[PDB]
């Protein structure tokens, strides 16, 4: 487990900025580490497409993994707010979608293994908090990528 | 197990017309019972969209296990040919989208519970074959439901 604390600090160190401006959060669970990465500055609201100034962010992250062993699990999330877009089918297409996005994304930085890569959409069956506010929903749309050794 | 043993017999028997053609295999894996359906007679070549004929029997496996507990994971698959698609953006998003299409049919079935669904798309990270052959690759590229208590 010493590469995992060593892997978590030097990536809450790499990403300091983001964590401290709330657009990433960093923290174990259990035998993994977890990567949460807020719908604002990331995607545009009901869209899957990956913004600019965020695919930075990614390959970064990516770059920060590829020497560790493990699966790299990328989930996507929505409120669970019924979805009216025509671009989407649901909100599992949407979550998935995103998800889809980051794992592209990832794939570029040479030396990130395609084969660790895992998408999930999760619509809206984890939450982070309660569905009960906007500040709340928004939230819970985050993209995560999971490190698990 | 005792509720999933039984449960498994309950798929073998509802399905055994499917078992037989090929259209589905069912394995027991652990305390998990995956589900494989054939890319033939269920998904165009290259398409997420679900066949017309398919669609009933995706239903009525969520009828079958709608009483029990357990997520209920799809995990769409391809083999490792790179994608020429207009329409998908790659195999994560083929993949996905083939999850989503069976995750959104099965919660069209009354008291089957969306919150235990899980969709992934798993690209060519996980095949059944080396993907060698025409028989190969098509094997690599089915759908899985599996039943985790």
């Amino acid at each position: 487990s010493q590469e995992m604390e060593t892997l978590m600090e030097s990536i809450k160190k790499a990403l300091e900025r983001e964590i401290e401006q709330g657009a990433i959060e960093v923290e174990n669970l259990g035998q993994q580490i977890v990567i949460r990465m807020r719908e604002k500055g990331a995607f545009p609201e009901g869209s899957a497409f990956l913004q600019p100034k965020f695919r930075p962010l990614v390959r970064q992250i990516a770059e920060l993994v590829k020497d560790v062993p493990g699966i790299v699990r990328v989930s996507g999330h929505t409120d669970n707010r019924p979805l009216d877009s025509e671009l989407y089918r649901s909100n599992w297409d949407l979550s998935s979608q995103r998800a889809v996005s980051v794992a592209q994304e990832m794939e570029k930085v040479r030396g990130f293994s395609h084969q660790r890569l895992r998408v999930r959409g999760m619509a809206d069956t984890e939450p982070l908090l309660p569905n009960d506010s906007d500040d709340n929903r928004a939230l819970n749309r985050r993209v995560e990528i999971s490190i698990m050794q």
